[PDB]
């Protein structure tokens, strides 16, 4: 059986949808033709840790074979999307770095990295900037809450 995935709409609390710039993957206020550059994600239900409330997940740019990924950057754990091979991936043992736990309250999401724990998918407050991942959610202005519609 292969992993379960399921397509899907992100976007934040505040509104702002995901696209691609410059090969970033970016969140802003798309309006007029441009809402057709919103990027749609695969949702895989990978291997992760046992959990009562997490749920791991990994997300792909769908039919881009495109990945987000925590890495080290400068010493600071980075986003940054990573190119796959759709002969391998997506699977149910993807590595540690793809991984994301998804975590859910009030029907709103938080993806909470893997790799680097108490690390979280975040935007800025400003539009059309990379997205992100913070420890320190609770600081500023950067939004790490996202609604989701899985579509088809």
């Amino acid at each position: 059986a292969p992993v379960r995935s399921l397509n899907c709409r992100i976007w934040d609390v505040n509104q702002k949808t995901f696209y691609l710039r410059n090969n970033q993957l970016v969140a802003g206020y798309l309006q007029g033709p441009n809402v057709n550059l919103e990027e749609k994600f695969s949702m895989s239900f990978v291997q992760g840790e046992e959990s009562n409330d997490k749920i791991p997940v990994a997300l792909g740019l769908k039919e881009k074979n495109l990945y987000l990924s925590c890495v080290l950057k400068d010493d600071k754990p980075t986003l940054q999307l990573e190119s796959v091979d759709p002969k391998n991936y997506p699977k149910k043992k993807m590595e540690k770095r793809f991984v994301f736990n998804k975590i859910e309250i009030n029907n709103k999401l938080e993806f909470e990295s893997a790799q680097f724990p108490n690390w979280f998918l975040c935007t800025a407050m400003e539009a059309d900037q990379p997205v992100s991942l913070t420890n320190m959610p609770d600081e500023g202005v950067m939004v790490t809450k996202f609604y989701m519609q899985f579509v088809s």
